[PDB]
C-alpha cells in the first residue's frame, strides 16, 4: 500500500494522481496542487506548480489516460513561481491558451513580478507565457460542457484568482472551489500597512477574504494542499470527509486572523 503525501512535502516531491470528485482529478505534486477537469469535448488544466513541474503534471495527466493535447484551456491561481512556473511548458504541450486577469499579465510576459507583488524580492525567474487571454474579474472559462467561474482574489498577489465549478458522480453533483492562497506573506521590504506605497491593496485583500468566505463550497482545494487539509481528505492518509460546506468560511476566517497578526507584527517594527 502507498504511504501517501506529507503536509510539509517538498514542492517537487511526486504524488500519484487520483480522482478528487467526478471529472476533477489531482495531477500536482505532494506539495503543490494542480487539477485537471475533464470532458469528452476536451479539458481544463488548473495551475502549473513549480518551473520544474511541467513533466510531472504531463506524466500525471497521461497516467490517468488523458492527453495533454486535449486540454483546451489553462487557468491558474496566482502568478508566483511555485504555481505559474510551468505555464509556458504546459501551453506548448497542450496548445491551449492561458487565461489571466489584467494585474498578472505583465508578470506572465516577463517571467518575474514587479514591486506590486509582496513577494517581489524572493521571486524565482519563470519562462514567459506567449498566448494569454485576458480574463474579466468574474469571467467564465468554457470548454464544451465545462464552465469554470473566476472569483478575483487579490491580496497574496495582485493577480490572484479563485475558481469554482460543478463536478458530478451520476446525479450527485458538488460545487468545487479551488480557492487562491490567502497568506499575508512577503519579502523582507514590503509592508501591508503602507497604503501610500500601494493604495487600496490591503482593503482589496480584506474584500477577498469576505468574498471567499461567502462562496458556495462543497469541496475545497488550495494551491498548497495542506492549507485545506487535502491529504487528510483524499489519498492513503484520508481520515476526514472530502465534502465540508464550512471549509471556505473556515479557510477565510483563519486567513483573516493571520492577516491581522501580520499587521500586529508590522506595528511592532519600524
Ligand atoms: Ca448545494
Ligand atoms: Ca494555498
Ligand atoms: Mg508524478
Ligand atoms: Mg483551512
Ligand atoms: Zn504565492
Ligand atoms: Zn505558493
Amino acid at each position: 500500500a502507498s504511504r501517501g503525501c506529507a503536509d510539509d512535502a517538498g514542492w517537487n516531491d511526486p504524488a500519484m494522481p487520483l480522482k478528487v470528485y467526478g471529472n476533477t482529478w489531482y495531477v500536482g505534486t505532494c506539495g503543490i496542487s494542480a487539477l485537471l477537469v475533464t470532458s469528452d469535448a476536451g479539458h481544463i488544466l488548473v495551475d502549473a506548480a513549480t518551473p520544474q513541474a511541467g513533466p510531472q503534471i504531463l506524466a500525471n495527466i497521461r497516467a490517468l489516460g488523458f492527453r495533454p493535447e486535449d486540454v483546451r484551456a489553462i487557468v491558474f491561481s496566482h502568478e508566483h513561481f511555485d504555481h505559474a512556473g510551468s505555464l509556458a511548458e504546459l501551453q506548448k504541450a497542450t496548445g491551449a491558451p492561458v487565461y489571466a486577469r489584467a494585474p498578472a499579465i505583465d508578470t506572465l510576459k516577463r517571467g518575474l513580478p514587479d514591486r506590486t507583488d509582496p513577494n517581489f524580492e524572493v521571486a524565482e525567474p519563470v519562462a514567459p507565457v506567449a498566448n494569454i487571454v485576458t480574463l474579466a474579474d468574474d469571467g467564465v472559462v468554457s470548454v464544451g460542457p465545462l464552465a469554470l467561474t473566476a472569483v478575483a482574489s487579490p491580496g497574496h498577489t495582485p493577480g490572484g484568482t479563485s475558481w469554482t465549478w460543478r463536478s458530478c458522480e451520476g446525479d450527485d453533483c458538488r460545487q468545487m472551489v479551488y480557492a487562491d492562497s490567502l497568506t499575508a506573506i512577503s519579502d523582507d521590504v514590503f509592508r501591508y500597512s503602507d497604503d501610500a506605497a500601494h493604495p487600496g491593496y490591503l482593503a482589496a485583500f480584506r474584500n477577498t477574504l469576505a468574498r471567499v468566505a461567502a462562496l458556495d463550497c462543497d469541496i475545497l482545494v488550495t494551491p498548497h494542499p495542506s492549507a485545506s487539509g487535502l491529504w487528510n481528505r483524499i489519498g492513503p492518509r484520508a481520515a476526514a470527509p472530502l465534502m465540508d460546506t464550512t471549509a471556505c468560511r473556515r479557510y477565510a476566517q483563519g486567513a483573516r486572523q493571520r492577516l491581522e497578526k501580520r499587521l500586529a507584527e508590522e506595528a511592532a517594527t519600524s
